[PDB]
């Protein structure tokens, strides 16, 4: 039941209720002719909503909030991105002239700067050091270090026990690495060891693209890290 490209229109959005209070969203890009899932979070903040990544570029984000507007009722008031490519801040500027309150790291706005990318307007201080955690309404902010890219953080929903990994944490599916040009290989692997030691009581692992599962998914990131890393 997990929305696949199957049930996606180019162009459209679906939400899945993972827990209570906590939605994925989940959108598709085109890119070099195939078509790629990109999933974000969302987490019911008492009345309102708070989104975790835009779904990816503006058309898709402008079609989830309809889709949040029109299936769960209640406002997003504040977004946060949790790196600085385009499948996390493409979208801001949609979710900026709704009325959301877009967030992210200096790290992440810096970054989404030099790339000419959107940029989030609210700055999430305390999250500069490896290991560094703060809380964000109904989650917690997590910088586990450098991996996907330098600046990712992964998201947890403490009354939910789900954790959003983002682009740092790949899907069962993914057997060899996708978008590394940004990353961190030498990091990767102690930053999920990291996420694995904060978050050791996590029931539901949601990644940046495609399906959720549980914990194991830390580890399969590692595996497909490495075996990158000892390409030859
Ligand atoms: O900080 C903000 O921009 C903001 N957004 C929605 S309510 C509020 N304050
Ligand atoms: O890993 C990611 O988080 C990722 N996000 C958007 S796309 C991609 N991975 S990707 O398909 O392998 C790619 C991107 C850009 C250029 C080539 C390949
Ligand atoms: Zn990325
Ligand atoms: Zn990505």
């Amino acid at each position: 039941e997990y929305p696949t490209v199957s049930e996606i229109p180019v162009g459209e959005v679906r939400l899945y209720q993972i827990a209570d209070g906590v939605w994925s969203h989940i959108a598709t890009q085109s890119f070099d002719g195939a078509v790629y899932p990109s999933n974000g979070l969302i987490v019911r903040d008492g009345d309102e909503l708070l989104l975790i990544d835009t779904a990816w570029g503006a058309k898709n984000t402008a079609a989830l909030l309809a889709e949040i507007e029109k299936q769960i009722g209640l406002p997003v008031t504040r977004a946060v991105s949790t790196h600085f490519h385009d499948d996390r801040v493409g979208g801001v500027d949609v979710l900026r002239a709704a009325g959301v309150a877009t967030y992210a790291s200096p790290s992440t706005r810096r970054l989404a700067e030099v790339e000419g990318n959107e940029i989030p307007t609210h700055s999430l201080e305390g999250l500069s050091s490896s290991g560094d955690a703060v809380r964000f309404g109904p989650v917690e902010l997590f910088y586990p270090g450098a991996a996907h890219s330098t600046d990712n953080l992964v998201v947890y929903v403490p009354s939910a026990s789900v954790l959003y990994g983002g682009c740092a944490i790949y899907e069962l599916s993914r057997t060899s690495a996708g978008n590394v040009a940004d990353a961190d290989l030498a990091e990767w692997p102690t930053s999920i060891e990291r996420i694995q030691q904060h978050y050791p009581e996590a029931q539901f692992v949601i990644p940046g693209h495609g399906l959720p599962g549980g914990l194991d998914l830390l580890k399969h990131t590692t595996n497909v890290v490495k075996a990158h890393t000892n390409r030859s």
